[PDB]
Order: C-alpha cells, then structure tokens, then sequence
C-alpha cells in the first residue's frame, strides 16, 4: 500500500509477476498447499475458476474445473476462464482437468520448473467457439476465438501429454518482450476438435518452442488461414523444433509473419502428409534432418504452393522455392508438368535432374541462378528460353556442369553467364542451341570446357564460341 | 533438498529409477566453491559443492530437476570397468545468484542425454568455468546435447583425455555464437542440424575459446579451422588482417578464403588436402611457405586449387600430390613463385593447370610440373 503496508489482493485480474515480487511490491502469501481431486464447479459466467497466484512449489492432483452441465455451453456450470497462475516456479498440477468457455489454463510471467502433467483440458463443444474474445493473453495475439492454453511474459511451464479438445486455439504462447525467453514445451499432444474445427494449435509469438507430436492432431476447415502452427514474429535467432509423428489425415503444417525461418523438422516421421497435407508457407521452415524426398513436382497450371511438392499427386505451382525446397529434402530431380514455368526475377535452380514435358522460360530480362557446384541437367523438357537475359547466372567457384538435352534459346544473350572466376563445362544434346555466346565472364578468366552435339546451333561462332574472359580446356564441336 | 556440501549422492545399482521435479539448492554460494564433496567418485578430485553426485554404475533418470546455488550441478561418472550407466536429464532448471559456477555437468567416464530448457549460465572464471566438463570420456562415449541453450552467453565445454564426444542433436544455439564461446572445440564429436555460413580467423584480437561463426567472435588459431567447417558447414573463411600461420602440417577445408589477412606454413610445414571439392583464395594478402610444399593432397577426389591472390613457395611446389591424385590449379592474376607447379611423390597424378598472370617462373612455362604428373590441359 502506499503507506508500506500490505493489503490481501482481491482484485480478480491481478496476479504478481518476478518483478513485483522483487520490488516489494507483491508479497506472496501461498507456501504449503496441496490440493487432491478437487471438484470445482461455477456459475454460468463466472470469470475464473482458480487463481493460482504466488503458488510457488504447491502442488494439485486430480483438480477439477467446471462441470459437464449439458449440451448448451451458455447455461453450463463453468468459469470463463479456468485457470489463471503466475509466480508459481516449482508448482505441479496432475491430471488437471478443466472444462471451460473462454480459456482453460492461463499462465504468465515467473513459473521456472513449473510442470502441467496429463492435462486434459476441453472447451464444452465448439459451437461459437471461434468467437471467444480471450481475457488474459500477450499484446501480440489480436485474433478471436477460445484458448485452450495461454503463456506469455517470460513462463516456461511444461506440459506433458496434455490432451485439448475442441478448441480454436490449442496453445497460444508469446516469449518475453525483451528477449523472446520462455520455451514452448509440449510433449505428446492428444489435439481432437468435433467436425474439424479449428484455427491453429500451435500459436507461436516471438519465441522458440520443443515439441512432439504424437500422431494425434489437425488442421482447421479455412484452406488458406488454418494451420497447425503460426510463426508470428520469431527472431532469426529463435527455433521452433518439431518431432515425432505427424497427424494420420493431411494437415496443413505452417504459416507466419516475419522474415525469419524458425521451424525445424527434426527426424518428423510425416506419415503420408506429402501426399494428403500441406507445408503451407515453405518460407518459415528453417531446416530439416532425416526427412527426404527423391522428386519435386511443378505444375504451372494445376499446382498449389500449399502443397509440399515432394508427391506427383500435389505438386506446387511456382519455381520460386524449388532450389530452397531441393535443399531441405535432398530431392534429386524436378519434374517439369506440361505448360511454361516462368520467373520473373533472377531464382536460384537447384544442382539435379530436370525432366518431364513442361518448359523453362525466364522473363523480365530475369536469369536462372547456379549458386552452387555439381551438375545441372534439362531432359527431355519442352525447352528452356529467355527473353533477353543471360540464361545461367554461375556466382560459385565450384565445378558446375551444365547438361541441356533440350531446345535451348538465350536469343542475343549468353546459355552461361559467370559472375566469378568460374570452372564450367557445358554440354549441348540435340535439339537446338541459340545464343550469341555459349559463355561469358563479368571479368577477369573463367576456365570451361565445351561440347555442342546438334547441328542447328550458331555456326558463326563455331570457332569463338565463348567471350575473351573465358578458356577452353577442351572444345568438341562437330 | 537445502544442503551446505551435497545435496543428493547416487551410488552403484539404482536401475529404473527416478527423480522428478526436484528442488535441489545450497542455501546461498557463499563460500560454495570451498565445500569437498564428501560421498563421490576417485575420478572428481574439484574443490566446490556438489546438488547432484553420481557414480559407480547408477543410472537415476533426472526430470526437470531446479537446481540453485551449486559450484557444481551434476557430477557424474561411469562405471571403472566399461563406463556403464548412462547420465540422463531432462530440461534442468539451473541458476546461480551473481552467475557464480564452475561446472553444471562434470562427465568423467561416461555417457549422457540432456536435453536444455533454456535456463542455465556458465561461471565467472573466464578460463575454466565451462557448462561442460568432460574428463577422460572413452572413445566409444557420446554425450549428447539437444534443446535450447541459455539466453546469455556461455562457455559450452572443456575436457581431458583424447576422444570428443559432445554431439549437438539440432541444439538450439540462440545468440551462442555472437555471445557465447564453444571453450574447447577438440571435444565436440559432431554435430547435427545446426549450421553457420562463415568462420572468422583473427590472429590478433581473435580468441580460441570462441565458437568463430560470429564476426564479431573470431577465434585466433588455423588449427580446427578444417574441423569446424566441417561441423558447421561453412561456405567461407574470412581472415581478418595479420598473417595466420601453422608451424605443423595442418588441413584446409574446402570453401572460399577471403580477407585481408594472408596465410603462412612455417618450420617447413604444409597445408594439407584430404577431401575433394575447390579450394579458393581470393583477394588475401598471400599465401607463402619458409620452404615446405605448399599444398599436400592426400585425396584422390577431384580437387580445385583457385588462387586469386599473391602465391609462394620458393623452393617448393604449389601442390604436392601424396597420391594419385586429380587436381585442377588455376591462378589468377597477382603473382606466383615455385619451382614447379605440381608434384607428385610417385606415379602419375593428372593435373591441369591455367596461369593468367605475367609474374611467373617464366622458365617453367614449357615444364610446369614434375615427372610424376601427367598434364590434362595447360593455359598459361
């Protein structure tokens, strides 16, 4: 009090936070309670259940929040919110059981080594769910609709087999402000929600986050803005882990905002989601191990950059993330379905096989990229053109072999161009070659060797066929 | 438990059991570091208290344990005869008032699994304070690191003995690399889902302690720089001003050098080659021997030695094949001097060779290499 007193807090929206306890602001006056199986049950409307504010080191089992009245959720014996803790570090809830109308289980601020151990923690039905305006969450949630699980301000509770059910959110959890401390940890979620209902289950701001999946969960019915976790604002420095076993039906994996990737797949057994579900937005995965593919599918015409790409069934649509996603699944060709991929702006082409009916087309004065070494080969494609710029940009030092068994048209441009003091060997098969040269160089030197097996090529330069900045370590034309 | 020397001691045959949520602490650190553990294994002979003590064959599972105002947290050592019993804990809460700490897992003998939560710290001593400490963990021993390390910088590892066995299983580093230090890279084994673009070499303001991977964190010494590409995967090598030198044969890996720092072999030491793939130099201020052969390839891979700054070897070679090998030398513009441009030490090595450059040993023109090479193309 201002007169340095102290005054029991019975002001419901209050709880201390480390800094109020540090302060002398908050006293906390909850050593010593243990609570078993409890049933606590509420009147329609009633804002929360259980404040447990201060309860550092006690411990509950088998408490029961709000009863199972009936059908209509409205005239159900619940609180709003269930359960609201802070300040509690070393607290143990077992088997809590929560029904709720608002969101079950809120936790803020100091809570190290706080454990919620087989949770099971349900909205009464998802009817009007989705237009639950969450009471106690971080600034950076906007969104409406229930909470399962809250966390923000700096707690790191853990959560071992929790299961949620039919709710709009599952886990809504923002690190601290500062520093983005406080890790998302949940073991094995049992995720279920009736007709499918949902937004996201892992809503994710500003933070890192460990978790396991373990083959129980699902994406909502929205086909664009539903996804199992949203990545809203991770630092570069943030990841956000995930393991074990993907939902059995098709999810979609992943969306965000921010310009950083954070989500790691780590040895993710993804069941048949490359077949039936979706990544999403490819942009916010940041690396993967143990997880692979042999052949990513684009269709320009039929495609879905939703789909994950590495199954014929759900291809993706676009060229712009084929070398990124080659990368994470260590794909070894690209399967080209009829109809002409374009890029616009200078896009990176992975190191692998490129076959199937479809063409290559580079417009805007764009160029294809070669950043990295190994061999680039077109089979049997439609043909690979542009529309004034210089066809292969090489920026490695590397070896790069360039293999085109297709018709090939740089019209007055070069097939390679080498931004660097290069090692290139490039090898026309058939069809036709045009260009003004086969290679060229920005500068200074670029060593290549050549073969053109056709005979409709550029006879005029047969013997110059590369730039003053480029030499021949072998040259088999004719 | 509240203790002034142990907390808790597990000893011998403990199979299957557990410990979960506990709150281990000594009632403050003051003095904590002068403490003798009373109850622990012959091979921890450290001055400090101990919250968790455990030897002889006993495997105690350790879930989410608090652990507060320990010199040590965890000292754990493996079975004498086969290093036996396996240390395990899961998302440790560690925290020390002033960051006061020498160790938070002393590992002698053994094996481990921890998984961080993201709370910890490493202690004050700039030198020997270490989240780590590995002492003399068998070859056959990994001790495996996955979750999230702290918010604030620490120093990861130290050790005794000739094995590594740190393996990091997708850690989450953080802001480690800009902030923290790896202590002692020689201990780390391998290392899984965590990669960096660039290592940064200062033979002058850089610091071994440090993880390198940072430009602002440099390390000072050409020793584990092959080890820590390897590990992490870099593209690229900058070396900042001043000459980084070896005094022993030292391997280089694969990637692009640049910077303005230059490269030096002395006591007629070589750079090694042992794996395939292009080694570039580009822009350096030099590379230059007191009289060993530059560059030793001891691969059969296809190798690429691109030099775009001033090269020499006097006496020697540029490269030196201990195999045979198959090597592609290109050098670009500056200078080079050698007496030969590629050797072998026995029969045939193929090479080709480009030098775009009017400082050269003009006399080598119409014999660049020694007898045992056999020349595939050759631009001069």
């Amino acid at each position: 009090q201002p007169d340095g007193s102290y005054k029991l807090n019975k002001d419901v929206d209050y709880y201390p936070t480390g800094l109020d306890i540090d302060n002398g602001d908050a006293i906390t006056c909850a050593r010593k309670i243990d609570i078993n199986n409890l049933n606590l049950i509420t009147a329609p409307g009633v804002k929360v259940g259980v404040k447990w504010i201060g309860g550092a080191g006690c411990t509950t089992k088998g408490l029961s929040i709000g009863e199972n009245t009936g059908s209509d959720i409205t005239t159900a014996r619940l609180p709003r919110v269930g359960l609201l803790q802070s300040a509690s570090w070393g607290s143990i809830h077992e088997n809590l059981r929560i029904l709720y109308k608002t969101q079950g289980a809120v936790f803020i601020d100091s809570n190290g080594g706080a454990a919620v151990n087989n949770a099971y923690i349900s909205r009464l039905g998802n009817t009007n769910g989705e237009l639950e305006q969450a009471v106690y969450k971080p600034a950076g949630f906007t969104e409406v609709g229930d909470v399962a699980v809250t966390q923000f301000a700096g707690s790191e509770v853990k959560f071992n087999s929790p299961i949620i059910e039919q709710a709009s959110f599952d886990f809504v959890h923002a690190g601290r402000d500062t520093d983005s401390y406080g890790l998302f940890m949940v073991d094995k979620p049992h995720i279920e929600s009736s007709g499918g209902k949902k937004k996201h289950s892992f809503y994710l701001i500003n933070t890192s986050s460990n978790v396991t999946l373990s083959g129980v969960g699902l994406s909502g019915q929205d086909p664009d803005l539903d996804s199992m976790y949203f990545l809203k604002n991770c630092p570069e420095t943030a990841r956000n882990v995930v393991r074990g076993q993907m939902p059995i039906s098709g999810v979609k994996l992943v969306r965000g905002t921010g310009n950083y990737p954070t989500l790691v797949l780590d040895c993710t057994n993804m069941g048949s989601q490359f077949q039936f579900g979706e990544v999403g937005d490819i942009f916010y995965i940041k690396d993967v191990v143990g997880v692979k593919a042999d052949t990513l599918y684009i269709d320009p015409v039929n495609g879905n950059n939703y789909n994950w790409g590495t199954n014929g069934t759900k291809p993706i649509r676009e060229l712009t993330n084929i070398a990124k996603i080659c990368q994470l699944f260590r794909c070894k060709s690209v399967y080209l379905n009829a109809g002409e991929s374009v890029i616009t702006s200078n896009t990176e082409l992975p190191m692998v096989v490129f076959e199937g009916p479809g063409s290559l087309k580079a417009n805007s004065g764009s160029s294809f990229l070669i950043k990295a070494g190994g061999t680039l080969s077109l089979i049997g494609l439609s043909g690979i053109s542009t529309d004034g710029g210089h066809m292969f940009r090489v920026s490695t030092v590397e070896k790069v072999n360039i293999h085109t068994n297709c018709s090939v048209n740089a019209g007055a441009a070069y097939v390679v161009l080498s931004e660097v003091q290069g090692n290139i060997e490039y090898r026309q098969l058939f069809y036709s070659v045009n260009c003004s040269k086969y290679i060229g160089a920005t500068a200074g030197q670029t060593i290549a060797g050549i073969m053109v097996k056709t005979a409709t090529r550029p006879t005029g330069i047969d013997a110059a066929p590369v730039d003053g900045n480029v030499s021949l370590t072998y040259k088999i034309i004719e």
